[PDB]
């Protein structure tokens, strides 16, 4: 595990019954909690929905942890960890996702799935009006060898509105590691697109409360 890591991605997903596959590569500094991803829709493109609902699916190894706080995700290496997530939007839409994070010769291997339903056909998600997620603060809590994350998310939309969603995640290392206290992770995730690709950049930093 070094300062200059590489990643690969594969997602099989669907939204409102429209199925798609996404693949890509990434680079990042896991110790500074920084990563940059380059993704392509390899099947089912172009996506008839705002890519932002998928972007948090695309790795808490890339979190800047204080030196004296147990780092659940870096401890999980080389075997890695997996997670499962529910996402409940304020308009009644809902989605689930899961991913497995592992390592090979090249670096991190990220395999994920995504299932979303009941996004209003004429709402901002299905009309591709997302801009970016607001910076967020996810509360991490520990119990029985696993972590649970809670974060209220706000998707910035065109025209100055925001769409709220509640994210809940269970992170599983699948081997015994030293467990951290209750803490928070501050995220900043931004997206850029060019017709052929999607770029994601996340900066994530873990902090103690107060």
């Amino acid at each position: 595990l070094k300062e200059d890591m590489k990643m690969t991605y594969h997602m099989d997903g669907s939204v409102n019954g429209h199925y798609f596959t996404i693949e890509g590569e990434g680079t990042g500094n896991p110790f500074k909690g920084q990563q940059t991803l380059k993704l392509r829709v390899t099947k089912g493109g172009p996506l008839p929905f705002a890519f932002d609902i998928l972007s948090p699916t695309f790795n808490r190894v890339f979190t800047d942890y204080p030196e004296d706080m147990p780092d659940y995700f870096k401890q999980s290496l080389p075997e890695g960890y997996s997670w499962e997530r529910t996402m409940m939007y304020d308009d009644g839409a809902s989605a689930t996702a899961s991913a497995r994070i592992s390592l090979d010769k090249n670096g991190f291997v990220h395999k994920s799935t995504f299932h979303g339903e009941n996004f209003p056909a004429n709402g901002p998600v299905m009309k591709k009006k997302g801009v970016n997620w607001e910076p967020s603060s996810e509360t991490i809590t520990a119990s029985d060898g696993i972590l649970k994350g809670d974060v209220t998310m706000f998707l910035v939309l065109e025209g100055g509105q925001r769409l709220k969603a509640l994210f809940q995640t269970t992170y599983k290392a699948n081997k015994v590691v030293k467990m951290p206290p209750r803490h928070k992770i501050e995220h900043r995730l931004v997206r850029s697109e060019d017709g052929e690709t999607i770029q994601l950049q996340e900066h994530a930093v873990a902090k103690y409360f107060t």
